């Protein structure tokens, strides 16, 4: 009757520009795919399905999650599909997971998400048919189809400044929290505290092989002093800035989900139970309460309150976002995104729900906390969330 | 277990490549569907719990095509949406997805269907990030890229499909003469006010004026096997597949309502076709075509249902070659098998086809009287998806 | 001494999108360039240098004016090179020839221009290092390199609304202007006055041929009604108008420039002595001026005055260029573009100067008028201007 | 009358991507003409024409030359136009100012060259009318209209081992050639030769200010052991490599040419008389010959024998040229190419030959040679060369 998640592995988060800037998305969740069948030993043809999220699928090929299947080593046999509800996109492939195995279309499914910012392409609407006379515009990708809002064409961080004003969001208080997330990232980081859950990808270059194996888009450095410096980003009088939000990231994370009894049969070890699902929409402008609804519905279905959840691991699209939700839900601060968040590790789009379904995984094994909840505010006005209880042993 | 029924399945008329759709984005073709069905069959507007649309070529499309659906089509900002990528089975996988959202409790009535436009698919840039350094570049085709030319082998489709043409046998002349029985037989059903029902017309502004876009248009209703034997072979020297016994590159959007039967019934919808079985498949990418057999299996097997049982088998035509081999492997009898013509006469807007063909048979059971049909797309990268449907007696 | 411009060609000018989209301006030349070889059986061996005007150089390949020379026919041991000022490239090409002639670089040059506004590509400045992130532009080459000034990024059209107000050059005059460049051009073509100086060309399309043999940019029922009725292309309350200006249009034109003892010689028949050249530059922001200082340095190097030319051939860059230059220099308007200009035929950017030389030299001939000038204003703050002659 | 060139000058040479990476070829003229006003103290009301030399067009903006003048201090009433003779422009703009100035059409012309080859765009020629279905090419504008021949599409490099193979230049010959241009190049950059012919150019960046000075395309490290190594650049079994040929580079030179009654007039200095021009043509798969007929023409017009010429500066398009032209002449290896070329200081095409006539300008006057001739093999099968007399006091 349960659906639990195993085996969930990430790859570490590669900086905009940075060593993972030549290695396509689907080659990143193909990697953690292989890598988690050799560690299981799960038999390749128990897979039912295999459902990714990617946001920028602008030049990945044909059908992402079918190139993360076959080549991460699955039978041709295995179906595949793609899932984009931007931000939310990772861990919508894990509630699709949920739905096809609670509605028996499947039994056992690999779940995650996939990006990389700097492999989206740009993009000529005039090329096909012709721009006829005067100048044309190449579009950047990751801001069409992943950053800016669909229907004002705002980036997402604009948008984010109306979220500021109405909740009243100081600068200070969002570089507060950024450097916060910052100093916690770095401490759990320096003790070992994302070893289990990262797996090392090897980057071959030029006359060169680089084994990527530690998150490398933190900033342990960081000060509130320092943030207090950076200009605004998105508005003249703002107070979003590169310090607050965080990077354009490429990464990927994948886990097995099934029933507690298919997990036990296969000899897998789950490590959470799937208690409660939200998801929610409000509007385009203030998409970053998206989490409050989607949050509030997750708990319902788990028959939790606020005080009954040991971590809340809320995206960090912005430090304004974590604090609105945080507030907004009477949140205690050392319970909200206890071991830092985007902010320091990176936001690779259509992987951001896995990597953190992820984190709190491994979080609550080595805690022996019970009770989580990862939510994600996504962009157009959306929220996703999932209530998840560890699982003992 | 409640019956999840289909209801007010609505598609517009489908466009040419360069044709009346060829400005209209992919997600102002299903917002328009979404409109046209909520303005007709009355539904409140907040009992919608999702809308999930299918849609391949995404690059350009901006933020979230689903999304982009729901709001323009009136939805209020509260309805959650998502797009879902199963390419040439994406606009059926979007029901699929409903089914399984209805059944696991996320949602009691969703808005599921599928958009494409071909013509919009963008030019991509890979080395302009970054820069060229020196040298020649490429700027890639997104529909061969992203929609087209299989992800392992850079390979057209329709080269992969060659070698489904060599293991089967097809013949050009049974191709052929596949292809001209699909344009004789929609033309035939179209001229009879068959599609009349099931189509929603788009108003088109440009410079000079509107166009009331209230037909198919991709179709060539005098095509003959006399004809079709001229053409050469478009993707290998010595090959079979045409331009004439292969669909365009085409554009438009289907949506419809996925509920429980009590949901339909208590919110005065008119269910069209209760969903017995569904069945996604894999197979070898190279031989994709294929794919429809074993998806059909799985869907037929959950219905409890026989071959025989079937009153119409609606199978995409990617190719004629595909037609051939799925009708003639299940043994389907040929006046069975695509009735009403396919996608060779009317398009196949990869995203939008799989729910194009869900809408064309709930509509073909209501006139008919039939009971129970198969729809059923064979999908690039060696996938199938099929549904078993039964006509709801209204 | 004198220098003698003979066997003066040209191809049909092609529309914006029309016959010639799909044909090089290279190829143009090159095609000019065989057919004059062959109509006037000169010794290929003859010819010293090919020099060829173009503008948008821009995806043309390595040096336009070589391959003119080389896909026409020429031997390889013929040198050439390409000569860029703008709008007056076509003329500045037999300016190049006539300098290399008196100083005793060469004896016999083919000379002319070359242009094809369709084949110019677009530029991408940002690809070669990256826009890293944003939007980035892809600008039209014929804008950049073609039709804005290089100092204020503005279009020829929008600078020449400036010309306009300082001149008063009413909107009423401009169209008038335009419309009778239309009429003159449309019934000098029905009169078969142009067969003599055009060169067909065959385009070779899907399994099928045009022969292409007839200007087609021009538009013979324009009136002075219908224009009144067209919005103003480059200010708001402006008075330019997409029809009292010329198209975006193709072609080529080339002749043999030599001395009239090396034409004798070689058994051609000269049609015009060069008897003075004028090159000026004023203000960039009043290019359609150019035409005056330049015309009036002609003019004193052949040691004549307005009144002793029976035409004037002055390139309607636009209406508005043609009546400030026209009536600044006094012009009886029946002596002023006879037979229609580039409002009527097209404005081939760096070919137009050579189309007007080749126009003038088979007009005297039909007319056995004695004496024109050739001039064209030039984008940058530019004039060229040729005084010349008739040959019996 | 004798024809004089005065007041040549230069700008420092730079690097593929290196510090002029970011300035227009039109503003490195416009520069070379502004400190020539200057020093000179020539009246601008004197100057009748500028003639610039640049190969790369695309995206300069309307006629180069007229931008070099304008920027450059000149009044609006100087006309200009830009030459293009591929690799001989930078000769071709002092050709054509000869003629003027001989015709009578002209007293006094600033002539040169100006080339920035990263500073050449990319091309799409499908954009405007439309690519319709299928991928595309984006041109490098370097390639298409700079460095691949017309006829062939193939490079000049490519067509050139043709040219080794006909005259069976050694690899060993070419790297040897190499070599010694670098350390000829070194030694007189080192004895201070090129700082009379060099104007600084300072370079505005994000960063401040760069006052390039000196030219930093050159390899004084350069072994023939080290240039062994090399891979060849154009054919697999070639000769050819990034060692034995220049690279891509950005500059400006120009210079004032007039009678020499003219120059004295008004208070120039002449450097060198023009005794003879030689313009001629070859098979363009054999290009790198075209000096050897173009030298005889310019010679014969002198009246000159080979042995009366004191240096030779033909241009090091690639070693394999240098050493078909010396050779083809019985040109002595002391007395061709005696401060380097092209290989050691870059070859910015359409500056190159204005670079030459200004190096051998300053070289006679350092030297007292009486006799020079500059010569450079041009792309389609064309050379252009001038004989040249150095002018006292």
């Amino acid at each position: 009757d349960e659906i639990v998640i195993s085996s969930a592995l990430r790859t570490p988060i590669g900086a905009f520009s940075g060593t993972l800037k030549d290695t396509p998305a689907a080659a990143l969740g193909a990697h953690v795919v292989k890598t988690l069948l050799e560690r299981t030993g799960l038999a390749p043809e128990r897979v039912d399905e295999v459902v990714m999220g990617n946001v920028l699928q602008a030049g990945n090929g044909m059908n992402v999650a079918r190139q993360v299947a076959v080549n991460g080593g699955l039978p041709v046999a295995v179906p595949a599909h793609t899932v984009n509800r931007v931000c939310g996109s990772g861990a919508q492939a894990v509630v699709t997971a949920y739905a096809q195995i609670r509605s028996g279309l499947s039994n056992l499914v690999i779940a995650g998400g996939v990006e990389n910012m700097d492999q989206a392409p740009y993009l000529m609407p005039s090329l096909r048919h012709g721009a006829r006379m005067g100048h044309t515009q190449a579009l950047d990708a990751l801001l069409r189809d992943g950053l800016n809002d669909a229907f004002s064409d705002q980036h997402s961080g604009w948008h984010t400044e109306d979220l500021v004003a109405k909740y009243e969001v100081s600068r200070e208080a969002q570089d507060r929290f950024a450097a916060t997330s910052q100093q916690r990232f770095a401490a759990a980081q320096a003790a070992g505290w994302f070893e289990g859950e990262i797996v090392p990808v090897t980057i071959t270059t030029r006359k060169g092989e680089t084994v990527f194996a530690k998150d490398e888009a933190n900033r342990p450095d960081t000060t509130e002093a320092g943030l207090a410096k950076l200009r605004p980003a998105f508005r003249k009088d703002g107070t979003i800035t590169a310090g607050n939000a965080p990077g354009l990231n490429a990464g990927a994370a994948a886990m097995i989900v099934s029933s507690h009894a298919t997990a036990t049969e296969l000899g897998l070890q789950p490590q959470l139970v799937i208690r409660g699902i939200g998801v929610a929409a409000v509007e385009p402008g203030l998409f970053g309460f998206g989490p409050v609804p989607a949050i509030k519905l997750a708990l319902a279905q788990a028959q939790w309150q606020v005080q009954d959840v040991d971590r809340f691991e809320v995206n960090e699209a912005f430090a304004a976002v974590g604090l609105v939700v945080r507030d907004e839900l009477g949140i205690a601060p050392e319970r909200f995104n206890v071991d830092g968040g985007a902010i320091a590790h990176g936001h690779p789009i259509g992987a951001t729900g896995a990597i953190l379904l992820t984190k709190v995984a491994h979080a609550l094994r080595r805690t022996s906390e019970r009770r989580a909840v990862v939510s994600l505010c996504i962009g157009g006005g959306q929220g996703i969330a999932l209530a998840l209880e560890r699982v003992k042993l």
